[PDB]
């Protein structure tokens, strides 16, 4: 359970970006667009080179989901509590030393099939072999 300092900064920037944009809760689509907003981790320039950007996942998110009853604090979706815990678990059997980057951060937005995170990336281009890909960077 030892996080980057980028993972830590991305979920900030999340749960940040959730509030700035009077979101209901903190989903999956904020970790991906935290992950991006931090923007110097490897996985996010491999992203924003595959045609994931702020702008474009922004966008699609609108295309997703007025909300004018949001809380102060928009608390954290099931999915992305789900693709937190796959993270954790991911690392902890890598059997490798390691901290946990944005990498495993965005595989376990990727390793939940129904969420918003997972809908958006595969609609700005992000595919299975992309994600084998990524696994492979995190490894080196
Ligand atoms: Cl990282």
């Amino acid at each position: 359970p030892k996080w980057s300092a980028r993972a830590i900064k991305s979920l900030a920037m999340g749960e940040l970006e959730a509030r700035k944009l009077k979101y209901p809760s903190t989903g999956t689509e904020a970790i991906l667009m935290g992950i991006l907003v931090e923007g110097t981790s490897t996985v996010a320039k491999f992203l924003r080179g595959n045609g994931v950007t702020l702008f474009k996942v922004r966008d699609e998110t609108l295309s997703l989901l007025m909300y004018f009853f949001s809380p102060e604090h928009p608390p954290l979706t099931e999915p992305a509590q789900k693709a937190i815990a796959w993270a954790i678990d991911e690392k902890n059997k890598s059997d490798v030393d390691g901290e946990l980057t944005t990498a495993y951060l965005l595989l376990g937005v990727w390793s939940q099939k129904d969420s918003a995170g997972r809908q958006i990336l595969e609609k700005l281009g992000f595919n299975e072999d992309k994600a084998k890909e990524v696994e492979k960077s995190m490894n080196e």
